[PDB]
RNA sequence: AUACGUCCUGAUAGUUAGUAUCCAUCG
RNA sequence: CGAUGGAUACUAACUAUCAGGACGUAU
């Protein structure tokens, strides 16, 4: 029943207006979501392919392309890969890249032909002197508008605007919402000022898009507000709240009153039963057990080696749990087989808001797609294990339900044993499901939430207030298909607020709508006079040498220490001091000094240069002492902890 | 009625310090 | 899990401008 789909894309006339304006010079794009800049990219990348094909010992040249997160550059890749000829080659943080050598890397610039990857790597290839900016043949900037104050972004532009005019690579760059904040109207001009001088380019908007042509291809959602209040409860679980509030009191007590190893762990305490009082008024007593029991079983792994006081600590507040557990005995709602009623409103206003889309679309044909957006990661966890379970439950009205989440990934060495994991294979399984109709719902935080192409949904959800004019922006552009609605919960005594943050939005909308027409080119006086650094750079080998910029230097410093070999559980790190001391004039000085741990063999501590302000100051010491500690002879030729065993140190 | 200086209040812009959250890199 | 960096929101202090209130001086 499959059949092949191909594209046989025929650009509509706006795109190919953009294209050759973009030919003409340096562009940034300017246009609504869901209205095809991706192959305009890739149309532009198709044009210019007479320049890659030598080879790269003679001076050949590649094409680059900038994405902010791993599913981005997932699909963007595959997109490339499907329009063009072309051999297109993907690198992330996960593969530990860092420890390639120069040899490797210029395979890796020889085999492909487009190169597809996260912003900080290509900073950090940069950096370290294995590829120059004069051999890139084209550079595409995914979201420009996050390039300002000390982004990678600007920091890849300064690297840009050393280099001489005559062999300088074309800039492109895509965005949506011009402004990353949230701003009056009265300073709009000025943000597009300092992003144009920052990127080096003029902004553009097409003619034929104020025409129809765009309105249609544009999505635009339902705007709908739902209201919840939280003062009504339950007088049971008023009663389960007063007493965790009782025992709060008494722990703060008993911090105050009784002298502690470490203070820090019952502050740790503290907090996460504070969070356990956060589930409670958010979700409910089911929920909060059921973290309960997954804290048992934390301890369960703790008490293996604890303190004493502190084990005396975690089994009160077993107790306390346990007493809680017994409450809810009497509230056993599974128990009653009636589970509806114990939620808190704002689940029960969920669960209703659910019912009345399936009750509307049962007439429709079409499936159900839709996104719940979560502010916190443990929230979308507990949520989908909810929904889980009432799904499993088998009731009248949620036997369609089919639930899976999405959140961001870590990864060590260690087991790194807990409840909520990810991996990029993982969540590449879990976007494909969602694509291809195994699953319905989708609980995401904030790492999906911007770029990413969504099956054809219907509903949006905001569980959680957006913050700024660029989140309402991308949520509300996340739904694509027609007919689509945008939902938002909000508490009743902040409604008020909400409806002037909207009125101002739309707005900034609308001004931002129109000041785009018909600009004026940017002044180079812009781009020479933006300069942060305060201290020039340190370049052993010359202008075109590795170098370690005032920035980057702690980073370097930690990841050498790190490095050192020493006892697994101890890890090594610098200490820092500041010494405060008044000038003539009466300003403020700071002077910092550093150590570091005895395995080094540097012994003596390192003073930098005063600085007004202490990170300033903190930044000075550290590129100081990666001066000295090259100097000495530990770091290799290209600027990167060697690779030294007890053997290679015994040798040196 | 106005200007100057002083004290108090609100807003605007900038700087400094603290708290919470998210995203990337490493062990 | 820990370490590092970047961004957003809240609070306090300082500086400058504006607005209002009060005081003294001069016009
Ligand atoms: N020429 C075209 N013909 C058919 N569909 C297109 C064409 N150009 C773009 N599209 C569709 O429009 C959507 C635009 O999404 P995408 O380009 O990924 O991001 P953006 O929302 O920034 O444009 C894509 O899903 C693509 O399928
Ligand atoms: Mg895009």
């Amino acid at each position: 029943m499959d059949e092949t789909d191909e594209d046989e894309f025929t650009p509509r006339p706006y795109q190919v207006e953009l294209l050759e304006r973009a030919m003409k010079k340096n562009t940034i794009v300017c246009l609504g979501t869901g209205s095809g800049k991706t192959f305009i990219a890739v149309m532009l990348i198709k044009e210019l392919a007479h320049e890659i094909r030598g080879p790269f010992n003679e001076g050949g040249k590649r094409t680059f392309f900038l994405v902010n997160t791993v599913p981005l550059v997932n699909q963007q890749a595959k997109v490339i890969r499907k329009h063009t000829s072309l051999k297109v080659g993907e690198y992330v943080g996960d593969m530990g890249v860092d420890s390639w050598n120069k040899e490797k890397w210029n395979q890796e610039f020889e085999k492909h032909q487009v190169l597809v990857m996260t912003a900080q790597i290509f900073l950090d290839i940069l950096n370290h002197g294995f590829i120059s900016l004069s051999q890139v043949n084209l550079l595409i900037f995914d979201e420009c508008h996050h390039a300002v104050k000390n982004h990678p972004y600007r920091q890849i532009m300064r690297h840009y605007k050393n280099l001489e005019q005559n062999d300088r690579p074309r800039i492109l760059g895509l965005t949506a919402s011009v402004i990353n904040s949230k701003c009056k109207p009265n300073q709009v001009e000025k943000k597009i000022k300092e992003l144009e001088a920052t990127l080096n380019s003029r902004v553009v908007t097409a003619s034929d898009l104020e025409e129809v042509a765009v309105q249609k291809y544009a999505t635009k959602p339902k705007e709908i507000i739902v209201s919840y209040n939280s003062d009504r409860k339950s007088d049971t679980s008023e009663v389960i709240e007063n007493i965790i509030n009782q025992a709060l009191e008494q722990l703060s007590n008993i911090e105050e009153t009784s002298n502690l190893n470490d203070t820090n762990s019952l502050k740790q305490i503290k907090k996460v039963l504070r969070d356990i009082k956060n589930i409670l008024d958010e979700l409910g007593p089911w929920c909060a057990h059921r973290v309960i029991k997954s804290r048992i079983r934390q301890l369960e792994k703790r008490e293996s080696e604890t303190a004493e006081e502190l084990r005396t600590i975690r089994e009160l507040l077993q107790s306390i749990f346990e007493q809680i557990i017994n409450v809810l005995k009497n509230l056993e709602k599974l128990q009653k087989n009636n589970s509806v009623e114990f939620v808190s409103p704002k689940v029960k206003k969920l669960l209703e808001i659910l019912k009345q889309y399936f009750s509307n679309n049962n007439n429709s044909s079409k499936e159900l797609c839709g996104i719940i957006f979560v502010e916190r990661r443990y929230t979308a966890y507990v949520l989908y294990k909810l929904l889980n379970e009432l799904s499993a439950k088998r009731d009248d009205d949620f036997s369609f339900i089919k639930c899976d989440f999405v959140v961001g990934h870590n990864s060590s060495p260690s087991s790194k044993e807990k409840s909520t994991e990810m991996n990029s294979k993982k969540q590449k399984e879990v976007l494909k499901k969602f694509r291809k109709g195994e699953c319905n719902l989708l609980v995401a935080t904030s790492v999906v939430e911007e770029g990413i192409d969504i099956p054809k949904c219907n509903l949006v959800v905001r569980f959680d207030l957006p913050k700024n004019f660029r989140s309402y922006v991308q949520s509300k552009g996340r739904a694509r298909a027609k007919n689509s609605k945008y939902i938002i919960m909000v508490e009743e005594d902040e409604k008020n607020k909400f409806q002037e943050d909207l009125n101002q939005y739309q707005e900034i909308e609308k001004i931002l709508l129109r000041l785009c027409h018909n600009r004026d080119a940017p002044s180079e006086e812009d781009f020479d006079s933006f300069e942060d650094e305060l201290l020039p750079p340190y370049m052993p080998y010359g202008t075109d040498g590795p170098r370690v910029t005032m920035s980057s230097a702690i980073s370097l410093l930690h990841r050498y220490c790190s490095k050192l070999p020493s006892d697994r559980f101890t890890t090594l790190t610098p200490k820092f001091t500041y010494i405060e001391q008044n000038n003539e004039e009466e300003n403020k000085m700071f002077r910092c000094t550093l150590r570091l741990p005895i395995n080094s063999p540097l012994r003596e501590p390192i003073t930098g240069q005063p600085m007004p302000s202490k990170k300033l100051a903190k930044r000075s010491a550290a590129l100081e002492a990666c001066k000295k500690l090259h100097e000495m002879g530990e770091l290799d030729d290209h600027l990167l902890p060697v690779k030294i065993s007890r053997k290679n140190a015994e040798l040196k």
